[PDB]
């Protein structure tokens, strides 16, 4: 776990890339990936088991969970992360790919194929805050919500498991989301100065 | 409770009443009663609350007893007896006022006003057995019964308490009250004759 070993692997091998991306959207990185692991199974973990509504109709828990949780905010994190990830990952591999052939036997290659990755990472940031928004507009979770959906007899009252805390995970995550999409926008235009 | 005082009350007081409508129609009468009182708080006593539906849906079970059973056997019949016996009601009173007003101080009105009331007596009983014969097709009842009305999802299986012991009075009830239509198309024709 040596430091110059770790910041190898999280630099990617890459020779274009400047101290920002190799220095703060690393930490904020692995900020998030601590935050969510913590905040899983711990946080999120009894969403559905605790989630009750004051009805005797058998089956309007769960159609209320899935109508107004689509999909959990760790699940969504957690796809963020592997997305905004996969950029990183294909041009690590692309580097450890042109070393392998190059031992076997260019730069502005890597340089485009870089900028290109980052500006791909910043795109699927801005996707998932906004799809964020779309499923669930605002910041703060209720403890009360409405639910009339089908078997649901008229309107039922239905009870969030800790909304606050919830609230406050997602205020962190949205917050290191926006730091990253700040980071890319000064990497990408740090990179077409340099470029001149 | 001297023998002539109950066939003194039982008869009316009446002149015009042959030995066939002063006999047996008043002891098929008394049978019904007796059958009628036996079996009404007994056998009909937990019709609704013995009612169970294979359901978890709340007000599954009251809705499929009303759908199954409109009126109640025991109340149908109590308001056959009542209905059938009001006639005989109107001409004791007849008689009575009749009595009275002769003692502050007419045969042929005491013998139509009877005939009119053994014909009402008779159509009480056709129209009571058909409108029996409309909500319970049959005479026997069915353990187990297939109920889909509103809130009950699709078709739920519901089971009927005591539907031998209830086909049993079912058929007593019935066949005294055949028995009695029988009676009374004789005492009309016997009158008919008699007055000829
Ligand atoms: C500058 C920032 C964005 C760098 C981010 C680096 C991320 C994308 C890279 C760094 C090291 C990578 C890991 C290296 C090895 C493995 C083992 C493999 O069996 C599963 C994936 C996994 C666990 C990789 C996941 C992606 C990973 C964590
Ligand atoms: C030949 C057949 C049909 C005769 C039938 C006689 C029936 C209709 C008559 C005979 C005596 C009557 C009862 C005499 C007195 C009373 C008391 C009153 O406060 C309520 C009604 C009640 C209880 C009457 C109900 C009707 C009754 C039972």
């Amino acid at each position: 776990m040596n430091w110059t070993g770790l910041y190898t692997l999280l630099s990617g091998v890459n020779r274009h890339s400047t101290a920002i991306g190799r220095v703060w959207l690393s930490v904020i990185f692995i900020f998030r990936i601590m935050v969510l692991v913590v905040a899983a199974e711990s946080v999120w973990g009894d969403e559905k088991s605790s989630f009750i509504c004051n009805t005797l109709q058998p089956g309007c828990n769960s159609v209320c969970y899935d109508q107004f949780f689509p999909i959990s905010h760790v699940r969504l994190w957690s796809l963020q992360l592997i997305l905004v990830s996969t950029p990183a990952l294909l041009v690590a591999m692309h580097v450890a790919h042109q070393q392998h052939i190059e031992k076997k036997m260019i730069s502005g290659t890597l340089w485009w194929t870089y900028v290109i990755s980052v500006v791909f990472r910043l795109l699927f940031e801005a996707v998932f805050m906004y799809v964020f928004y779309l499923l669930y507009p605002g910041y703060a979770m209720v403890r009360l919500v409405k639910c009339d959906v089908y078997p649901c007899p008229n309107t039922v009252d239905c009870f969030v498991s800790r909304p606050t805390e919830k609230t406050v995970f997602t205020v962190f995550m949205l917050a290191a989301s926006g730091i990253c999409i700040i980071l890319n926008v000064a990497e990408v235009v740090y990179l077409i100065i340099r470029a001149c």
